[PDB]
């Protein structure tokens, strides 16, 4: 069967074997939490050009497609995560938009493959346009030819704010999804004041959000959690008493906390009747949901039913003891970490993202300049230069003479050299003029924003207002204590 | 009214006539094989690539004319195809096609084929404005009406007609000697038919055969009517038993072995000569292997005759040789292919003589431009510099020297690369080549015979390429 | 697919050309071994066209026909069958009957929306 005897390999093997099966599904990550799939996703749709923009496509066959420019890897986390992204209900960010069968809520994920047919968000454009942009190192494929990027760089904590499903592989974690607006507020505080303290800004963070809704009671496990990430809360439903015409009383609910379904609940309340350990409850009926979410339990009279909701948040599963374990990664080895960390590391990689940025913009317009001074100076004494390559004969004999003259480098000597009449109006050279000292301002501009870091903090907090304005993000959940 | 008619009648004639019967003496080509050769080219793909499998080729025949079928189309490939029929050669081909054998190749485009290498050299010169062109009736490309040539085809293929008011039959005849005609013409317009009968000996074919008769000939090649002998080939040799063997090669043409075989073995079993039950008739994969045995007691030469009586091995093979031209049908002789094929020999070599002018001259207005342009610069830079529009520059070098539009902005196409004297004297050199190839052309223009002698000089650049022997062997 | 009823309207829906034949052919011509008509050849001269159509019915005596604006003018205007059969059988099994004794057995020129014919004397002229 095995026969292998070396254990050094075996080890070897089995080193690769823990690091790989980590490396492979949802990890806590630096800069973006996700699968390494969900990077393949983004990058595929934006490398192909798929915008929202243009018209809806099958999405199969992008699929496909990604799968082949990439590694011959399995099709079903493929297939998963593509629905998983476009689902809306789920995570409470969009980033798929799909068109076809998916299943509400309620145990129902369909699968059509056939049905594929999507887009994506205008999220993206906020996320990563790293065309020019020398940020992330890649690795290769297909005999080692075909880039893939390591992370995902972004401007952006949103996926902080998204949510993880990183548990079964070795050890289990997650991240509770918050919203995004005093998450702007909070983090442009430590922004401008770097010394602030964590309850302080407790006052700027409410509790951890849920896209359904949900009704949150106590603050402990908020300061437990908040610090060090683990602790279950306590959740329950928004859920009244309702009197008739008649003056019967009608237990409704809008919505549940997260990963609860109707229908398995609904049958555990048909339990409960067979069950014959709860008592009053007559009509358990649930229509017209589609306009919004609305089912009923309907009971008689003298029954205390408030008490039957006490019992309801006590037995069934409409409480929600929900828990957190957020257990980072920070390249490759595995830590944790605070509110404030995750956002310090956040703030040095805008730190790096922009003076990178900033470095190939640089070196553009120095480029650019290299071919107007060539220009200009070409533009200086034009008629010995028309004397010289009258005289002279080779590559070598022009670029000898022309950096005796000017002291210049030979593609600036060949750009001089590739001169031709229709570039000689004056306006035209007057324009390179205009044009070579517009970028000698930009590169000044540049330089000044070398000078002092906060410029950087300055226009992040401008465009953080910006997607805020486009991206207005109200409240859905409840606090209580 | 019934004058109307009557131009229906004779619009359509001509259409059905001109569509599928006999076609230009000028070409020898029907119109719908000359659209095959016309889109092959266009294929543009050489037959050094290997030859291709597909009816894509006539959809695109069939885009460009709707016919009342492309199987039509696609016989008309295959019987391009048949070199036991039609001579050598018109198909780079590799699929199915049989021989004269009664085969029937059903599988299409399975085939395989592309442009031949006679059909290279013979239908080049389209980027010269040669022949002209009408536009289809799809109105998006054009179609030529007639072709080029490097030889008349005429000769070298011959006509199989419908009798749409009668048929024509035309044999065909020897490469070289056909060059030797055109030769012979050329250097003579006072020629006799004894000079035709030098040159050519007679009609070949890619089988052979033998025709006895001589006047009949004659008159085939003065009157254009005349019916010849087709003969079979026979060999008499001696079985190891005493048997009269007969071996036979060749044949009448059209001519298939199979149903002449079945009436030999019907003309047996109807109380004739039925001891010859000797008939091996085989292995012709290598050549012709017809050979039978005549029995004993009985004579070969009785049941040569008796056979020739059958019409199957000595067959008198018509002529009737007609043509079309300015619209009208002719009984046909020579002088009149051959001055013809001369004739438009002479068109296609002046007016490509005309059209190389034409390059020529324009290319040395281009050089005058540049010439001029390298005489003196700095001034015209330093102008140029007082200026700040490419319409100024041009209102500028009108008032420098006497250019054209295309030329001042030429000059205006020179890059810093275009500021050396070496390739002053390079344009220069090129300048005066192509004022001397220009006086060479004017002068070859100012030339009757030389136009002639171009003549020469592609029938013996064919002839060095290829040359071709009497296979069908003829005695007289 | 699309036609038109009887009023004015050919629909040519070219596109939705989707169709069978009819039953009536097994009876027209089922010449696969039958050496009946000659052929005709076309595609370099290779493959067969039958010159015409035979059959064990004059079915096509009773359809009728539309041949016309050519040179002069002609058609075939039609019957029904039965009776058709009944006057063919019987000028088989009897060769030398009479015209009017088989206008007893044939009635009208018929028509497939079903009409009022008036009068003889035409009946009389036409059948002749």
């Amino acid at each position: 069967l095995v026969n292998v005897n070396l254990t050094k390999e075996m080890k070897a093997s089995f080193i690769d074997y823990a690091m790989s099966v980590i490396v492979a599904r949802a990890l806590p990550d630096v800069r973006d939490g996700l699968k390494p799939v969900h990077r393949r996703i983004l990058y595929g749709m934006n490398e192909l050009g798929v915008t929202p923009d243009k018209p809806h496509k099958k999405s199969a066959r992008i699929t496909g497609d990604v799968m082949g420019k990439y590694h011959p890897h399995g099709d079903s986390s493929i297939y998963e995560a593509m629905v998983r992204m476009a689902q809306w209900w789920s995570y409470r960010y969009m980033l798929v938009d799909g068109h076809g069968n998916f299943g509400s809520m309620d145990g129902d994920s369909a699968a059509a493959q056939r049905y594929t047919e999507a887009r994506m968000s205008k999220i993206a454009l906020e996320m990563l346009r790293d065309i020019n942009k020398n940020t992330v190192d890649f690795v290769d494929n297909y005999d080692a030819n075909e880039r893939e990027p390591l992370v995902l760089p972004a401007r952006f904590p949103n996926l902080l704010v998204n949510g993880a499903t990183g548990i079964a592989v070795g050890m289990a974690t997650n991240i509770p999804p918050h919203n995004l607006g005093e998450t702007i507020d909070a983090v442009k505080l430590v922004m401008d004041n770097p010394e602030v303290t964590t309850k302080d800004l407790m006052e700027v963070l409410p509790g951890p959000d849920f896209p359904t809704g949900a009704l949150v009671m106590g603050k402990s496990g908020i300061h437990k959690a908040y610090e060090t990430g683990k602790g279950s809360i306590v959740l329950r439903s928004r859920t009244e008493i309702e009197t008739t015409k008649t003056g019967r009383e009608r237990i409704v609910v809008t919505e549940f906390p997260y990963m609860v379904n109707k229908t398995k609940v609904h049958e555990h309340i048909v339990r409960l009747v067979q069950e014959k350990r709860i008592e009053g409850i007559t009509a358990v009926r649930d229509e017209s949901n589609r306009e919004g979410v609305r089912f009923v339990i309907e009971v008689k009279r003298d029954a205390s039913a408030n008490v039957i909701l006490n019992n309801l948040f006590k037995m069934t599963q409409m409480q929600t003891n929900f828990g957190f374990n957020m257990l980072a990664i920070q390249n490759g080895i595995p830590k944790i970490l605070s509110l404030r960390q995750i956002l310090d590391a956040y703030i040095e990689h805008q730190k790096e993202v922009v003076v990178r940025r900033t470095r190939f913009d640089k070196e553009k317009a120095e480029a650019r300049a290299h071919i107007l001074e060539g220009l200009l100076i070409a533009l200086d004494h034009i008629d010995e230069v028309i004397r010289i390559i009258r005289a002279s004969e080779t590559d070598a004999e022009a670029q000898a003479e022309l950096m005796s003259k000017f002291k210049l480098s030979e593609r600036q000597s060949q750009a001089i050299l590739d001169m031709r009449l229709r570039r000689l109006t004056g306006l035209e050279r007057d324009k390179i003029q205009s044009e070579y000292d517009d970028l000698l301002a930009l590169i000044a501009d540049l330089a000044d924003i070398l000078a002092k870091p906060e410029r950087v903090s300055q226009i992040i907090k401008d465009e953080l207002d910006e997607v805020k304005r486009k991206f207005s993000d109200k409240r859905r959940t409840e606090l209580m204590v």
